[PDB]
């Protein structure tokens, strides 16, 4: 269990993650959304340790923490970052690494390279913007590394290079309490919009899940207990191919705890994309939006307990993920639910854009929350 810090951190961290959510979902260009609330809570965390005056204290406003002392922030919000390698098969289904990518002309201060590296894992490199080329090769390999591959690559551009960059390169596959059997998998077509159709492979099983159908709102929501029950996966789908703007301005905390609140566990035959999503967020432009305006700007930002370079500034808060839906979960007694328990089950068939949020079963905190919109595919068009 978590110490009543660390559960009021966690809390925060979901309304911080829904915000951030909903801003990145306003934006035109931002198709896939992957956020861990965790990990985007520690990037306010290491500002915290490496500011100072308003830079330092609006980190701590983010988090709702004003109230609590710096030393509770940094221990609180490193061990929810320890408690997700224990709900998850640690360095198996779940890679998590933090990197901070200084200019060459900077010195990171040994305290806090000291303080960075035990509450958050933080790394610490020194780069050459200079030599773009090699400079996006150092943060690619390193993302790559993190992620044994499944991650190759984090961007292809670096807008920002005259201040600090934070890279979060994360993996995460979702191992079912029940498993989907690994021949159950097909070639279907995926509707991104009403006109555009792209080739997917499709994973298909039939369990007793958490459901509801809300008529009035036109939407599934189903539950889909991870690993031993200590979290679950939940998807939103609206019941027409359509933008996901509408179900968007209904995800709320009220409102999903409503939805929640009427789900019962029926008979569910679920079908899933099946592959890797890889999607790269640069944070940085919605961090000031909730709140954190110094730190992002060139001419406000005092990250002097990071560094005494002149100007430093936090350029870019890069959250790469690497989220993978596969068939492979526990395996479950057959001759337990068998006929009758199964025979017309309801059909949650999850081929067009849909909202989805993975839930800690204790203590109710979001592990993580995002979108798919356009899977990893090729484009159907007539020959």
């Amino acid at each position: 269990a978590l110490s009543p810090k660390a559960a009021t951190l966690a809390e925060r961290s979901a309304g911080l993650a829904f915000s951030l959510y909903q801003a990145m979902a306003k934006d035109q260009a931002v198709e896939n959304i992957l956020l861990s609330p965790v990990v985007v809570a520690s990037s306010l965390g290491l500002v915290s340790l490496g500011g100072k005056a308003t830079t330092a204290s609006q980190a701590k406003a983010v988090l709702s923490a004003e109230q609590l002392r710096d030393e509770e922030v940094h221990a609180g919000l490193g061990e929810l970052l320890r408690s997700l390698s224990n709900s998850t098969a640690r360095n198996v289904t779940w890679k998590l690494g933090s990197r901070l990518y200084g200019p060459s002309s900077v010195s990171f201060a040994e305290d806090f390279v000291r303080s960075s590296k035990q509450h958050y894992n933080c790394e610490h490199s020194k780069i050459n913007f200079r030599d773009k080329r090699s400079a996006l090769q150092s943060i690619n390999e390193w993302a790559a590394q993190t992620t044994d591959g499944k991650l190759p690559e984090v961007t292809k551009d670096v807008e920002r290079t005259d201040g600090a960059l934070l890279v979060n390169a994360m993996f995460f596959k979702p191992h079912w309490d029940e498993k989907f059997h690994h021949k159950m998998v097909d070639n279907r077509g995926f509707m991104v919009t009403r006109s555009y159709t792209v080739g997917v492979t499709m994973m298909h099983r039939t369990g007793l899940y958490n459901y509801y159908d809300d008529e009035k709102e036109k939407l599934q929501i189903v539950e889909m207990p991870l690993a031993h029950k200590l979290s679950s996966l939940i998807i939103l789908m609206p019941h027409h191919v359509e933008p996901l703007e509408r179900l968007e301005k209904l995800l709320t905390k009220e409102q999903l705890k409503i939805w929640m609140g009427k789900m019962q566990k029926k008979a569910v035959a679920i079908s899933l994309p099946k592959g890797v999503v890889e999607v790269t967020h640069d944070l940085q432009k919605h961090l000031a939006g909730l709140g954190l305006t110094e730190a992002i700007d060139k001419n406000k930002a005092d990250l002097s307990r990071m560094s005494g370079k002149k100007d430093l500034y936090l350029a870019s808060v890069f959250h790469a993920t690497a989220f993978e839906w596969d068939t492979e979960g526990n395996p479950f007694d057959q001759d337990i639910y068998g006929r009758e328990e199964l025979r017309s089950p309801k059909l949650f068939y999850a081929d067009h854009p849909f909202i989805f949020l993975v839930r800690d079963t204790q203590s109710g905190s979001l592990l993580f929350i995002g979108r798919l919109v356009r899977p990893k595919g090729d484009k159907m068009r007539d020959e």
